[PDB]
């Protein structure tokens, strides 16, 4: 039921318009869809497989209700006009994550649905690219009985999905492993999931405080974005929990300096600190058209003939030579000497120097890629 050419065909009917054509799009296996105004018409374009194409040219009349009708789904604000806009959408085809995002434009709002699936984010603790130290290391650490355990990144940087992975590696029946989320992104199985619900005071706080009265061995909070989240979480892990959690901070020790200036006692923040893994995602090469080079004089430097690789670009992949993406790494790993550096409030400077004898840092580690030519020397160099 509703095909969205022949609905195209008549000139609300703007709600099965939308469905029906995020329906088709999803049908044609489309990554984006955009609607466009130009003054004399409007337009509405899909990218399948790199493609862009022109699949309906509507009246120019329609434009305010399509962008309306859109923005309402994606919870966003119709009188505002002036100004980008990006929302969410979660829908079910018959489960598709739809990112929308709006524009201010010399004839009208842009609009593009970006569409993503569901399960290609659904990867376990051995395929996220940890380095065979830094997987070791992060098995290890995830498996202590107490502390807390921060995965940190700018936005991108797949911190929910190596949270997921943690989880599902302890995921026996021996562990209560419960979750606050906001939102839950699926299902695990085994462990308790929670969402945030703003519709009764059930925030990050009341949950997380909830989940300490229902006996856990392991605990994950979605992310730690206020002082009193914060507090609890310090406390559920000094009282017997393993507790994981998020900060959107740049680097490893930019945690703990992050956990100071929202206000945690120093000290406890090194007596609950197990560990902090800083991630970034840098797009995987694609093996199809990459090709080799020799490193000149300059990019030696950051490393006999060296043999990198380069992006080029093909249909196998589309926009640069880049199929899929992969981790990088930095793993923080709480010691005496550390903790004395953090209780100290010493410094990001005189921490980080401290880590460098054992753990190399996210550069070193995306250059270790790089010479395996697994990625461009551009894409670990860029982030940095
Ligand atoms: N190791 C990985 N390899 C490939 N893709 C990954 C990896 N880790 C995460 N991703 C994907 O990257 C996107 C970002 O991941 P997500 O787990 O949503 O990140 P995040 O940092 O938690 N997000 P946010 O805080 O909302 O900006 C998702 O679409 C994941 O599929
Ligand atoms: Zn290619």
């Amino acid at each position: 039921s509703d095909d969205f050419f022949s609905l195209a065909e008549e000139l609300a009917p703007i709600i099965k318009l939308i469905n029906a054509m995020l329906g088709e799009a999803i049908k044609e296996g489309a990554s984006d869809i955009h609607i466009e105004t130009f003054e004399k018409t409007l337009s509405i374009r899909f990218r399948v497989d790199g493609v862009l194409r022109e699949v309906l040219a509507p009246s120019r009349k329609l434009s305010s209700l399509l962008v309306s009708r859109v923005k309402v789904m994606a919870k966003l604000d119709i009188a505002e006009k002036r100004v980008p806009q990006d929302g969410r959408i979660s829908l079910r085809i018959g489960a598709v994550d739809v990112r929308v995002s709006t524009m201010p434009s010399s004839h009208g709002e842009r609009v593009v649905m970006r569409l993503l699936d569901k399960n290609a984010t659904r990867l376990d603790l051995h395929s996220l690219g940890m380095t065979a130290h830094n997987h070791d290391n992060f098995r290890r650490l995830i498996k202590r009985p107490h502390g807390i355990i921060l995965v940190t990144g700018p936005t991108g940087s797949g911190k929910s999905t190596t949270l997921y992975a943690g989880l599902q590696e302890l995921n026996s029946s021996e562990r209560n492993i419960l979750t606050v989320e906001d939102p839950i992104e699926f299902d695990i199985d085994g462990i308790g999931q929670t969402q945030v619900n703003p519709r009764v005071d059930m925030t990050f706080a009341r949950g997380l405080r909830a989940i300490l009265r229902q006996d856990p061995d392991v605990v994950m909070v979605g992310e730690i974005r206020d002082l009193e989240t914060a507090q609890i979480a310090v406390q559920a892990s000094l009282t017997g929990h393993l507790v994981m959690s998020t900060l959107h901070t740049n680097t490893a020790v930019g945690a703990v300096t992050r956990l100071r200036d929202m206000g945690i006692e120093p000290f406890l923040i090194s007596s609950s600190l197990l560990g902090v893994l800083a991630q970034r995602l840098v797009r995987t090469l694609c093996p199809d058209c990459k090709e080799p080079y020799e490193a000149d004089k300059e990019q030696r430097k950051l490393f006999e003939p060296l043999i990198l690789y380069r992006a080029t670009g093909c249909p196998k992949c589309n926009h640069k030579g880049y199929r899929g993406r992969t981790g990088i790494h930095e793993l923080l790993l709480v010691d005496d000497a550390l903790q004395e550096l953090i209780h100290s409030e010493a410094g990001e400077q005189a921490m980080e120097k401290h880590i460098r004898a054992t753990t190399p840092s996210i550069r070193d580690d995306g250059l270790d890629k790089v010479r395996q030519g697994i990625t461009s020397l551009e894409e670990v160099m860029r982030g940095s």
